[PDB]
């Protein structure tokens, strides 16, 4: 007997559910790059949804596009819309929450790349200039006045992109388990991007900032209550700080439920992917990275908003542990990269899914405390200070790491769930504090950080 | 005697005129504010340094805007005084390698390098610098290079006259090991077809403006050997594509010598993250030196665990470096602490013969090395550390014999037939070193 899902709303900076409970989302990213956009047959199948189900994923990052969306000049295409809804739909059905991406990736088709429609931009790359594809095409110089258009408006794109995503949000209205709409994957500024380097762009982030409130207006404009997630600029991904909501610098947040949406990648794992550099560079992994989280804990303190990893891993299952365990010590939620359509096995049964399938709260009848889990022999511990909900604490339990069972131990509560239960609920003792330990039989568990 | 000589490229060797194969070890002395200075001269003293640690080889820095500082106009003047520097440190045994550098292509980008007179380009108002090395990046530089690969208003040109005039200059000093052509050359618009695996078209166009340029050298100074430096992308692990039939033309030129930097990016972002990419870099140096079968010497390299990586692999395959971190005007020894720990070595700076394996222990002063006697006009000169064994060292040599006196800081080495020669270099007591 499923929790009905609800529509969650920013409290500082947690994520809260309707039953007053404070929500960490895992799951997973699946986009549709390429035209046709979610055609009959080659979207996610009743069995791929069940995997995500079956390990205990709660939410999608599920690919829209200004292309899907417009196809033509200022034409809404609506049967997209239609199977859009249909994906939508029957992920919430299963209690996945549905964050709506708008993604790109090199602007455009005309780029080999993906997002924005062609009509929609001017500039063209020529016959001469040289395209490395993914991530170097980001330095091509047609690509670069691209993004100039974009950011000066100089042809109304964010003008029409504005309508697409207004379009977008009217059309989800009422779907409480929609969590947002991310206004713009991986933001690149153009030409003037070497301003971000060595230590960010504050007046180019001012640009950014206004084009994304601009963004955010249109759809709170058809749909006044949907939350809107919004990126740092890209060059984040070279360890380049952010100054969104840093006044006097940038304006201060004044628009409600806005969530914090960057990407953690380890940058000599994409070039080891990508490039086919040496993947024994990934030994500077760990010092980047904590850089990354680093200038995360810096918006959180800025802002006082919520954050969500949108992406990571890609693959890589080397580098996941540096967003899990850093993600875990927030307490921050995150979308992995990323889970295709049409799996005809199981694809969370080797080394990626042993790390990403664990052991967690999806929801909190109260404030988080410490939490840990031991992705190796399936050691969990978690401690918080309960809160006045009308839904227990439900946590779930891996799938993969306790083959002989397992054991649930509580201090200042009980477990109200049955025996083997994929959900462990949990219900208050009191006002006190609250100790949960999951764990095989045989072991010792785990203690709270 | 043996004064200095003339070296000569026999495939991957290089060879002096007494016939023994020399093995260089030294320094950069490069500074982009000689003319503001009253230049690049480096004192007796910085010279006495250079000596006493057995160092055999300078990397002088000259530069396009130096010599041809108005369009069409030598500074001889300039040349002057820059022959007085080639004399000063070829009489105390220093082989000059004429460095003709650049760093961001001009002053413009506010680097330096060549001529504001013969580059059209420039950055404009609003345009990002973020300086060195990032700067590379700039629309402005991109197509400032673009003059220079395309030629487009005759900077190759004026460039091939500026290192003719040098060369002849230089004509009839045999202290001077040759002309390196351009110092870390960008690709300019076109670099980004260098990624994920390297630019042969490019590489074909480079590599036809430096047969342009060592055409322009060599029909002022016909036997000076002429350095090449791969396009500056291999500093970004990508692999050159010089000498690579049948995309770009084999080597028909000679005496031309293969200038690769060893450098680490992760240092720059304690030695075991930098041997990724330093073994990438050390295979791609193998892949044109197996194509080619041409020298190699490392012309700028330089956290002192990590010279230990370009150190070992230079040692391997008996190639010969200049470490970038020297400059005039030294107060004290710059040689004395970690990193001359590592520079300063027991090494064969000429051998009468061809070089089998060499071990050196920089931790303990372990040397051994092999080679094969060949017929030449002078022995085997080995230099000893003057930094490594505190307590007086110990020789011994398989088939030959050392001529030179207890304690010298030259080994002499003389061998006794055609068969194998074996040197042992160590501290007293020590088992010493064993030939790989
Ligand atoms: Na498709």
């Amino acid at each position: 007997p499923a929790t009905p899902i609800t529509t969650l709303q920013a409290d500082g900076t947690h994520l809260v559910d309707g039953y007053g409970r404070t929500v960490l989302l895992h799951g997973v990213n699946n986009v549709d790059k390429d035209a046709p956009y979610l055609p009959a047959g080659e979207t996610l199948t009743p069995q791929d949804i069940d995997i995500l189900v079956r390990h205990g994923f709660n939410t999608v990052r599920l690919g829209t596009s200004f292309d899907a969306l417009m196809p033509q000049r200022g034409q809404i295409d609506e049967a997209y819309l239609d199977r859009l809804t249909g994906v939508v739909d029957a992920l919430t059905a299963r209690g996945m929450h549905v964050l709506l991406d708008n993604h790109q990736d090199g602007l455009s088709k005309a780029w080999g790349g993906n997002g924005f429609p062609e009509w929609a931009i001017e500039s063209r790359p020529r016959e001469w200039e040289p395209n490395p594809g993914f991530p170097l095409y980001y330095l091509m110089p047609s690509l670069n006045a691209g993004w100039d258009e974009v950011w000066g408006n100089t042809h109304g794109a964010l003008d029409h992109l504005g309508t697409a995503l207004g379009a977008l949000a009217e059309r989800v209205e009422g779907k409480p388990g929609v969590m947002g709409i991310e206004l713009l994957n991986e933001p690149w500024p153009g030409s003037r991007f070497l301003s971000c380097f060595p230590n960010g762009c504050p007046d180019f982030d001012r640009t950014y900032q206004a084009a994304m409130q601009k963004l955010t207006d249109a759809v709170r404009a058809q749909n006044p209550t949907i939350p809107v997630y919004w990126e740092p600029n890209v060059t984040w991904n070279q360890m380049m700080p952010s100054n969104l909501f840093a006044p006097p610098v940038t304006p201060a947040l004044t628009t409600a439920d806005v969530v914090f949406a960057p990407h953690d990648y380890c940058i000599p794992s994409q070039l080891a992917i990508y490039l086919g550099l040496p993947q024994a560079l990934r030994g500077l992994c760990v010092p980047q990275q904590d850089l990354t989280w680093s200038n995360i804990d810096a918006i959180t303190e800025r802002a006082n908003v919520p954050t969500v990893i949108t992406e990571f891993g890609d693959g890589d299952p080397t580098v996941l542990k540096n967003t899990l365990a850093r993600a875990d010590e927030r307490f921050i939620g995150w979308q992995y990269w990323h889970f295709g359509a049409g799996n005809a096995t199981d694809p969370f049964l080797g080394e990626v899914g042993r790390q990403l399938v664990r052991t967690y709260p999806q929801a909190t009848a109260g404030e988080p405390g410490r939490m840990i889990f031991d992705a190796d022999n399936g050691d969990f511990a978690y401690r918080f200070t309960p809160r006045a909900a009308t839904r227990p604490t439900e946590i779930f339990v891996s799938d993969l790491h306790y083959p002989d069972g397992y054991a649930v131990q509580v201090d200042g509560g009980q477990v109200t769930s049955a025996p083997g239960a994929r959900i462990v609920t949990v219900v208050a003792d009191g006002s006190g504090p609250v100790t949960v330990k999951i764990n095989r039989p045989g072991s010792a568990g785990a203690e709270v950080p």
